[PDB]
């Protein structure tokens, strides 16, 4: 029973707590918590490879993609372990995140931990794009807030 | 070989980016980089157990001490995993960290990615205060900048 916690901060009005629990190894990962300050509508959310924020969000490197894959959602085959989708900011501009993953881990391979959670400015189109930016990252604009992922208590 | 970085942040003008490498599993950990906004003198430096910044740098728990011993210097076998001792800040307030460490590690047990790296106030007094506080934290005064070590390129 491993739990996580990241804080999503950036240059701008964008900041969010986002917690993960994992039961059991290599189980589902249960990720929520909320991010406000962000336009209504979708937002790509993903984990990045590299924990490191030293030059802001840009250091923190491609999506987290260890099988060396292509783009995609989460609920697809052919995806990161990093990809996360989306999540949906109400008009009030908080999304109140809750997902479960089995790809990501709080532990071993597709372990999480000290990696970046970064959240963008618009949808992750999820690869159906049909440009270059699509197929790599799912074109969802700038970086709005990052932060490293934690273990928690 | 692995390498770890940590961006230190704080509520005032104490910022810093420490790096960490280890060449070979559960050998010596090289840990150096720059703090800058420090009062000259001694400062506390170490690693907390939780790399949990919800609430500032008091959310992070108690020094990471998976051995269960009690507070020490680095060079004590009596010593927190964590306890990284004191690092130097100049006339300037600039520290430039260079320290080697055998207890943490990139891997394993002692492994201290996604916890929390913090630098104090005042000067860790190593176990030798001759109170409770000392032989638990070192007596270092307030928390002034901390990040979670993440994983680095
Ligand atoms: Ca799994
Ligand atoms: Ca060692
Ligand atoms: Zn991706
Ligand atoms: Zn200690």
């Amino acid at each position: 029973a491993t739990k996580a916690v990241c804080v999503l901060k950036g240059d701008g009005p964008v900041q969010g707590i986002i917690n993960f629990e994992q039961k059991e190894s290599n189980g589902p990962v249960k990720v929520w918590g909320s991010i406000k300050g962000l336009t209504e509508g979708l937002h790509g959310f993903r984990v990045q490879e590299f924990g490191d924020n030293t030059a802001g969000c840009t250091s923190a490197g491609p999506h987290f993609n260890p099988l060396s894959r292509k783009h995609g959602g989460p609920k697809d085959e052919e995806r990161h372990v990093g990809d996360l989708g989306n999540v949906t900011a109400d008009k009030d501009g908080v999304a109140d995140v809750s997902i479960e993953d089995s790809v990501i881990s709080l532990s071993g391979d597709h372990c999480i931990i000290g990696r970046t959670l970064v959240v963008h400015e618009k949808a992750d189109d999820l690869g159906k794009g049909g440009n270059e930016e699509s197929t790599k990252t799912g074109n969802a604009g700038s970086r709005l807030a990052c932060g490293v992922i934690g273990i928690a208590q």
